[PDB]
């Protein structure tokens, strides 16, 4: 259905930051360079309106990936982020991770599936940097070893904990 009539036309309309487009979508659309993929990404830094990003079994790789960590140690709109089905390896999912250090409004982070399998001192590391992080909620990804597998769980329950903790006590605290 979408091609790269949309593709074109839609990052057009991320750098004009139109107020109607609030859901980027370009999941499982094929033969998207590389290029316009980071685009998007540089695009997307000071779009205030975009709060989901999906770009499933684009090809996207590692390029895309650091492009999309820049952006999102930028923006403060984007709360979803999908990049299941890609050639994304474990370097690109750290520099995402790392670029989380520097966001505080993702919550859903999903990489599924990538054609390049993440690597054990990846999730461990993934874990590590977690961590300091508070506000992502959910991680689409499977885990290898049950050690990270483990903590990334607590952290995640920890950080939806946390995000009705600092909820509650606006409200007791604003009466
Ligand atoms: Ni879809
Ligand atoms: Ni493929
Ligand atoms: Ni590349
Ligand atoms: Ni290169
Ligand atoms: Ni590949
Ligand atoms: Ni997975
Ligand atoms: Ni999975
Ligand atoms: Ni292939
Ligand atoms: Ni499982």
């Amino acid at each position: 259905e979408p091609n790269s009539t949309d593709v074109e036309e839609t990052l057009e309309r991320i750098k004009n930051n139109d107020p109607k487009l609030e859901e980027v979508n370009l999941n499982n659309i094929r033969n998207i360079p590389i290029p316009t993929l980071k685009a998007y990404a540089e695009a997307l830094k000071e779009n205030s309106y975009v709060k989901k990003f999906a770009l499933a079994n684009t090809r996207a790789d590692d390029h895309v990936a650091f492009a999309i960590a820049i952006m999102l140690k930028a923006n403060k709109t984007i709360t979803s982020l999908n990049l299941d089905s890609n050639h994304i390896t474990g370097k690109g999912i750290l520099a995402i991770f790392r670029a989380l250090l520097q966001n505080n409004t993702l919550t859903e982070l999903r990489f599924h599936n990538q054609r390049h399998i993440c690597g054990g001192k990846t999730e461990m590391e993934i874990a590590k940097l977690l961590k300091e992080n508070t506000t992502l909620l959910k991680l689409g990804y499977h885990f290898e070893l049950a050690g990270p597998r483990m903590t990334v769980t607590n952290l995640l329950s920890r950080n939806m904990d946390k995000q009705r903790q600092k909820r509650l006590q606006e409200q007791r605290q604003a009466q």
